[PDB]
């Protein structure tokens, strides 16, 4: 663990948290738990709350992993972001094979309601719909869009609000890093339209999986996302190829400049455990020591 907590420092600047993705497999190995306890104030389950993990067979739920994380976070005073109710990836075959609208709508609502109810009042925010947009700004043609239609989004949010009215409901996506990107403009436009129609969308999550030198672009992209009018915006799965301090400080600054940005979550603790470990994109190295970017974020805060 680093002696200085990026979480406590960002809290002092008026933000809610600086967190990280994790799960039981990480918390029970290496120095992961000690680092999270000392330096971060929020956790997102990396995989334990996904559909394949929680409902592997229709109606036969599995909460072992998710329960471990929620209990661990509560005991350790860490906020929790529930990660992902409706998504086309890590989706069991039994769901994807359904072609009937009514059958899929009930399956989707039952999945959302069951998971949100089990942890009602303990989860700060949920990524209700994940990666619903194509790169051109059109809606991604997943089983949900194809079978239920465009209304699957409003239905998912309505159901989630009813399940736990205490949770902030987010739509999460990636490649929202440049203000000029077709996807960035589309999600801002669509979220304004959905909110105008009464859809309960509290936040826009920007994954922020960056390439080296891209951090400067989020200084302009984040204010644009905040213009959709949602109560909150957040950097949800930050990592940057090469991990330069310039890119990391720019992302932190973008959040400080935007009042509605409530916090940042980095996607993992140590480099070798990253989904793209080859790029060494995280704040702690393979020996669990803080990298120059960690210290640069501390000094900036």
């Amino acid at each position: 663990a680093a002696a200085q907590s990026v979480d406590q420092l960002i809290d002092a600047r008026g933000k809610v948290y600086f967190g990280v993705a994790t799960d039981q497999n990480r918390l029970t190995t290496g120095k992961n738990a000690a680092i999270i306890q000392a330096d971060f104030g929020q956790v997102t389950p990396e995989n334990s709350m996904k559909w394949d993990a929680t409902e592997p067979s229709q109606g036969n739920f599995n909460f072992a992993g998710a329960d471990y994380l929620v209990n661990w976070a509560q005991q350790n005073g860490k906020l929790i972001r529930g990660h992902t109710l409706v998504w086309h990836s890590q989706l069991p075959s039994w769901v994807v094979s359904i072609t009937d609208k009514n059958t899929l709508t009930n399956v989707m609502k039952n999945h959302i309601t069951t998971i949100m109810t089990r942890y009602i009042g303990k989860i700060r925010a949920w990524d209700v719909v994940n990666e619903a947009f194509n790169e051109d700004g059109s809606l991604r043609q997943t089983v949900f869009n194809n079978v239920i239609g465009e209304d699957y989004i409003p239905i998912a949010f309505r159901t989630a609000r009813a399940a736990d009215p205490n949770a902030k409901l987010y739509i999460n996506d990636y490649n929202l890093d440049s203000a000029s990107k077709p996807k960035t403009s589309a999600i801002v436009k669509r979220v304004k339209k959905w909110r105008a129609a009464g859809v309960p969308i509290d936040g826009i999550g920007s994954q922020t999986h960056l390439s080296a030198g891209q951090g400067a672009s989020i200084d302009a992209a984040l204010p644009n996302l905040a213009s959709a009018g949602t109560p909150e915006v957040a950097i949800t799965e930050l990592d940057i190829a090469g991990a330069t301090s310039t890119d990391y400080v720019d992302v932190v600054n973008a959040c400080l400049d935007v009042d509605s940005c409530i916090g940042i979550t980095v996607w993992g603790v140590a480099d070798p455990d990253s989904w793209r470990a080859s790029t060494t994109p995280l704040l702690f190295d393979g020996n669990f020591n803080p990298k120059p970017a960690y210290n640069a974020i501390v000094q900036l805060l």
